[PDB]
């Protein structure tokens, strides 16, 4: 038949919950991850989402970033689906894990190159713009480790916060070469020199590993997608990689 | 004769203390900004490090970018030495600050403004790597604006506490071109990728304004000075303004 799947990424900051009965077209949702979150209340935030859809959940797949929610999701799965959900890991497989201990690479990375694997190809670089801005190298099916930046919000909060004169800002593009205020220069510092960083990184991979695409996604890559080149845009490719890993 | 001035950097973490006697060369001291300071702990902690120069002083002069601690530094003075310092600010002379509000300029980058227009010339492009890192452009002896970024250690502490999974990495430069490790991935996000942003704004700057030459300095710089292409390298520049401004 077309069993519906929930999809689960919990993020530091976000969760997304998506629904799917093919694993090609999806239905999706955010919440605030939050702190000490119960079960009941994941119900509760989730029924007026979903509504009719919730009774046809078949399997829940998961990959998280947070550990202490892992509770929280587990029993949820089992409270109210009566099913224990599938956790997204790095395994032997499909995807060779040539770093140093794949345990430790986070689940959502793993959804990423699982899903790049499976839909886009063997080589390719992986940029997700989220509370981290991660950069992910897979070579001939090999996943070969990357970097890990703070992401924009994450940044001009952390000025914020870190000093007694500068103000929250808005995470918005420069389009000067140097700003003429505060607001200004920390925009042009945060979000267009991310950018350069990222691609300095990229750079240095292609010069070593020669050209590969670059996949761009993440809650916080709409806002840049024309300041870095990439060959795909795909929002939805960490919750693909959980459908894949746990739905084949 | 040869008056001995006390010069202060108030930094957001760091306040640094320096005698000179000259304007030439430099004695120099830093201690923790830390909250609730008064000016009987601030003198107990300089007694020991500035020993009998202490009842040499015969000006004080201050570049702060921590107004609450305004407060000490001016009872300090007054209490231990009978006069008041004297503020950095921005104001017209030697430098034009083309910008919206020059008043909102942070003290510490107006000091290196004017240190660079008097030691080394009227054109060039101001790396200070410290709690934030400020990039600042001087054309023509005109400040024409440019970028705050978090700084390193700021970086490496905004993703530890901004997430469940990652440590608190150490701040080292990566030699390679992917992380094979949580801390490597770190290390080339944070401090290469740092690198790469400036180098991207350096450059930007450089195809509209021309070949400036670029001033590297603040407590973060040494670590990376290898990795920046640089024509100066001066961890005084911040001291040195704040004598050039008040002192002459
Ligand atoms: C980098 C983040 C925070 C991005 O969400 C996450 O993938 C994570 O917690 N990773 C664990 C460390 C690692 O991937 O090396
Ligand atoms: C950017 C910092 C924090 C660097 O110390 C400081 O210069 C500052 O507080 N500046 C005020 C904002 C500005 O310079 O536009």
């Amino acid at each position: 038949m077309d069993p519906m799947y929930l999809l689960v990424d919990v993020g530091n900051t976000h969760s997304v919950f998506s629904i799917t009965e093919d694993g090609k077209t999806f239905r999706r949702w955010r919440l605030s991850t939050g702190v000490f979150q119960t079960e009941d209340e994941l119900f509760s935030h989730l029924h007026p989402l979903l509504g009719d859809a919730m009774r046809e959940i078949k399997g829940i797949g998961v990959a998280s970033v947070v550990p202490t929610q892992n509770t929280v999701i587990e029993r949820f799965s089992q409270k109210y689906f009566h099913i224990s959900p599938i956790w997204v890991k790095a395994k032997n497989g499909c995807v060779k894990w040539n770093v140093k201990n794949p345990s430790e690479v986070g689940a959502d990375r793993v959804a990423n190159v699982v899903a790049f694997v499976k839909e886009y190809g063997k080589n390719g670089i992986i940029i997700d713009m989220g509370t981290a801005t991660t950069v992910d190298l897979v070579v001939n099916g090999s996943y070969e480790g990357g970097a890990i930046l703070p992401g924009f919000f994450m940044m001009v909060h952390s000025l914020f916060r870190g000093t007694a004169k500068l103000p929250l800002v808005e995470v918005k593009p420069a389009d000067f070469v140097v700003g003429k205020d505060t607001e200004e220069n920390i925009r042009l510092g945060v979000v267009n020199g991310s950018v350069y960083a990222l691609e300095g990184i990229i750079g240095r991979i292609k010069e070593v590993y020669g050209d590969l695409p670059v996949v761009l996604t993440g809650g916080q890559s709409k806002i840049v997608k024309d300041m870095i080149k990439h060959e795909i845009f795909d929002e939805d490719l960490t919750i693909k990689g959980v459908y894949h890993f746990c739905f084949g």
